[PDB]
């Protein structure tokens, strides 16, 4: 409590002095509220025109229009602590699950060189804009380090000045860059030395790509068993206990010097403590505080939440095959019987699973995982949208198991060799290539992110024909050179002005450990599509009257966006495919 907060607290407080002020009428239980201050503000979602006047057909489409319009009482929401078997259970697999990860990598620091670069092509570090406009000016000036300094000597001394979250199923905590900094330092090893890739972790899928993932669920169907299990749990981040963080605490145990100590620090001071400033319109700034629940940098949260779901994971395998009786107690030869399980058969009952921070698919030995809830109950992961008793429904077709927002097809080439390929609702894919995020865009900027729509499409949904044939539309209507942008940046081979088909021949051919023959394709027409009810299935609009129009007519829509953008250099995409191919 208020000894680690305080500090904290009382800056905070001394900044708004004219203001400060402890509210009666505060809506918090499970928060901790200190007091309130004066302030006043608050980025919707805007339609990206060069796709949209190229995608007619869909301005019809309510799953897709509706996608460009318009809980925070699951945060204010507080998790029993578990049971003393189940704490034990947690310890035991935590610190077994740290050596492994630890097996084959070493922690270390991540430098002001490394976060700099970071800030200097842009990845989403949740900062704020304000003492500079933005990040990338910030890290140019010696005034920011300083005030690093400041902050990470009294994390050494063990306390904080500066390290505060503003909050904005979703909950987004932005800290000012220098605290994001001082993470990154810490914790940024976990992303930046791949500890979650499948290489290294056998559960994980860091850095994998959506066009591994199809391949990697159907190596984990050939190992023998019973049902694919994905259960998702009802708003994980709001469910991470106290217990899980001091579990993830432990990788500081595999730490040394300097680094060790300011790992701790952000785990002590930073994560099983929280200050967060909230906007109530009643508009006053509520400064609140907490233990537990997940608030880190968006890619620390992807890494801690990929090993607490690979450790409940393995205890709930654990339960299924009866290593253990009760969750109430764990007897001393239950404890030797955990360790031992997980010697002998623990990598292999990883490699049983696929697991991208919350998300998650097992292969068990057996069906009676199904039924194996009470260390997954007692956790706090309590399952989504089923009651809290039922028995799993597992799914026994490896192509209808839902992972990462996608399912996966089997889709055979002319010349037999398999391509593993990722889909989801077409209404989907097109609607989020309809919508950009923030203010400002030029016509350049908006063409340049629909051809990373068009690009992408090509890459991982070239068997879906409405988008084989949208992509090619997009990258016919911007100029040819024109560098394909996003804002917030799976590895994602379509960000590139290489030739595409030489792009898709990389990684679906020459890159693809699956595929042994490696003759390269010469030309899209050798590419195939799903059966054309399969992609009606998975939402096309072959075989409607306002789609046939849309792709006779489709040089007209092409010919309006190249009038809008002006006299640049187009090159025609259209004849890569057979029916424009005259
Ligand atoms: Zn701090
Ligand atoms: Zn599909």
């Amino acid at each position: 409590n208020l000894d680690i907060i305080g500090k904290r607290i009382e800056k905070i407080k001394q900044e708004h002095e004219t203001s400060w002020h402890y509210d009666q009428d505060h809506p918090y239980k499970t928060w901790a509220y200190h007091g309130s201050y004066e302030t006043k503000q608050t980025a919707s979602s805007m339609v990206n025109g060069v796709v949209r006047l190229l995608t007619k057909p869909w301005d019809i489409i309510p799953m897709v229009t509706q996608m460009a319009m318009t809980f925070k009482e699951k945060v204010d929401t507080r998790t029993q602590e578990p049971k003393e078997g189940t704490k034990k259970l947690m310890k035991i697999t935590a610190e077994w699950l740290w050596k492994e990860l630890g097996k084959k990598k070493t922690p270390r620091m991540c430098t002001r060189e490394e976060f700099t670069r970071k800030v200097r092509s842009n990845a989403a570090l949740g900062a704020i804009f304000n003492k500079w406009k933005s990040a990338r000016e910030a890290v140019e000036d010696s005034g920011f380090w300083e005030l690093v300094d400041k902050e990470r000597n009294l994390h050494l001394e063990g306390k904080c000045e500066t390290c505060v979250y503003n909050m904005m199923s979703r909950a987004i905590w932005y800290m000012w860059l220098g605290a994001r900094f001082l993470e990154f330092e810490a914790l940024g090893f976990l992303n930046e030395d791949h500890w979650f890739s499948r290489e290294n972790s056998l559960s994980g899928v860091e850095g994998e790509g959506l066009h591994k993932l199809g391949y990697i669920l159907r190596d984990v169907s050939k190992k023998e068993g019973g049902a694919m299990y994905a259960d998702d749990t009802a708003g994980w981040d709001t469910r991470i206990t106290l217990e899980d963080l001091k579990n993830e605490e432990m990788v500081t145990n595999h730490m040394e010097g300097e680094h060790k100590k300011l790992a701790e620090a952000i785990f002590k001071l930073t994560y099983q403590n929280k200050v967060v400033r909230v906007q109530r319109p009643t508009t006053v700034m509520d400064i609140i505080s907490r233990r537990d629940q997940r608030g880190s940098g968006q890619v620390v949260t992807y890494g801690l939440n990929t090993f607490t779901n690979m450790e409940a994971q393995l205890i709930r395998q654990m339960e299924g095959e009866g290593v253990f009786k009760s969750i109430q107690h764990l007897t001393v030869t239950e404890e030797i019987a955990v360790k031992n399980w997980l010697v002998r058969v623990g990598r292999e009952r990883l490699s049983r699973m696929a697991i991208s921070g919350d998300d998650c698919v097992v292969k068990p030995l057996d069906d009676r995982f199904a039924s194996a809830l009470t260390a997954l109950n007692d956790m706090g992961k309590v399952r989504k949208d089923i009651q809290q008793w039922e028995p799993s429904r597992g799914w026994n077709d490896w192509t209808q198991v839902p992972f990462c927002s996608h399912h996966f097809h089997e889709l055979i080439m002319k010349d037999g060799r398999v391509l593993v390929v990722p889909c989801r609702n077409q209404d989907e894919l097109i609607g989020r290539a309809r919508i950009s995020q923030g203010a400002g865009w030029s016509l350049r900027e908006t063409a340049c992110l629909g051809k990373s729509y068009a690009q992408m499409w090509s890459l991982m949904y070239f068997h879906r024909r409405d988008l084989r044939l949208a992509a090619n539309a997009i990258c016919s209507a911007v100029p040819s050179h024109w560098v394909p942008t996003s804002r917030t940046t799976a590895t994602h081979e379509w960000m590139t002005t290489e030739d595409m088909l030489t792009v898709w021949n990389r990684v679906w051919i020459q890159e693809n450990p699956w595929m042994e023959d490696k003759t390269p394709v010469e030309s899209w027409e050798e590419i195939p599509y799903l059966g054309k009810r399969e992609d009606q299935w998975c939402g096309s609009l072959i075989g409607l009257t306002s789609r046939a129009t849309w792709a006779k007519n489709i040089q007209t829509a092409i010919n309006q966006v190249r009038s809008l953008i002006g006299n640049e250099e187009y090159t025609d995409y259209m004849p890569s495919m057979k029916r424009f191919r005259r």
